[PDB]
């Protein structure tokens, strides 16, 4: 059989690198249950404004979250199934 | 809630195993078919000693499991958290905008 192209490769590979970071992936914990504005967010980081509002719109243009203050939710189904999986894996231990 | 920063960490370190293309090559080709690192090898175009050495660090955070066959062993995506994980990733790559 074919394994999937080098290109599509390599740019799912980009996309799992920026999940490679815990700092994102505690944002993504807390949409993970609701939609929130960007100081609700801050106010469970426990960090600033200015700065949730840095890396959120970060993970906006990359495509994990998506957003209408603001307000922040994972930006599909992909999303919220891709981040579940995986916490839930990761806690068979 | 968010998530401990323990957790966080070790999530973190799951996907940066798959943060690489060739492991993701792997991956694509154990989403349909049960196969072996020579299986592997031939498929994709390399040694079999890059499968292996690749195969490693799936194997270490639980990506793939394997079975073995005689002197055939035989790597599967681990369950069925890694095929939705691997499907839904792909999906959201390909679609819409
Ligand atoms: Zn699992
Ligand atoms: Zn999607």
């Amino acid at each position: 059989l074919q394994a999937i192209a080098p290109e599509v490769a390599q740019s799912l590979a980009e996309f799992f690198a920026v999940l490679a970071d815990p700092n994102r992936l505690r944002l993504l914990s807390l949409l993970a249950r609701s939609e929130l504005s960007v100081g609700d967010l801050a106010q469970a980081i426990g960090v600033s404004e200015s700065a949730v509002s840095h890396q959120l719109r970060s993970l906006r243009n990359l495509r994990l979250v998506s957003y209408r203050h603001v307000y922040y939710q994972l930006q599909d189904h992909h999303i919220v199934a891709l981040y579940q999986n995986a916490l839930d894996h990761l806690q068979e231990s």
